[PDB]
């Protein structure tokens, strides 16, 4: 399975690196979309964009590199893409899953859970998990709020593929 990284800062101060394993063995199409958006190999992707909605005891959401507010993004497939499967569950902190606006509306937005979000099982496609840097995710979470507005600007300053 591919390993990818997000290097994250808050108001220009590095928080550290999040390493994500992408479950290409279970959701290859969804994993590949995220992988390519981390490398930027199609000319666009996550680098320089933000965690735009962060809610403590819920999740940290990112990937809206077009509108920066939870309405945008772009997949590698030329359109919103179907939910590949709902095999993997939102079992706990560190789960990596696709944001959406209903069934079969995957783009580029994604989230990292900070709790078991079992009420999202069967609604959002889980496709990976944090293997290093959960403490960075907890730091991101600490800048969240009830509304999801962040108290510092949380930026993916670099991202890419490790292996």
């Amino acid at each position: 399975n591919p390993l990818v990284y997000l290097d994250v800062d808050a108001n220009g101060k590095p928080l550290g690196r999040v390493v994500l394993e992408l479950k290409a063995d279970v959701v290859p199409k969804t994993a590949e979309n995220f992988r390519a958006l981390c490398t930027g190999e199609k000319g666009f992707g996550y680098k320089g964009s933000t965690f735009h909605r962060v809610i403590p005891s819920f999740m940290c959401q990112a990937g809206d590199f077009t509108n920066h507010n939870g309405t945008g993004g772009k997949s590698i497939y030329g359109s919103r893409f179907p939910d590949e499967n709902f095999t993997l569950k939102h079992v706990g902190p560190g789960v990596l899953s696709m944001a959406n606006a209903g069934p079969n509306t995957n783009g580029s937005q994604f989230f990292i859970c900070t709790i078991k979000t079992d009420w999202l099982d069967g609604k959002h496609v889980v496709f990976g998990h944090v293997i290093e840097g959960m403490d960075v995710v907890k730091k991101i979470e600490s800048f969240g709020s009830k509304s999801g507005r962040t108290s510092k600007k949380i930026v993916i300053t670099d991202c890419g593929q490790l292996s």
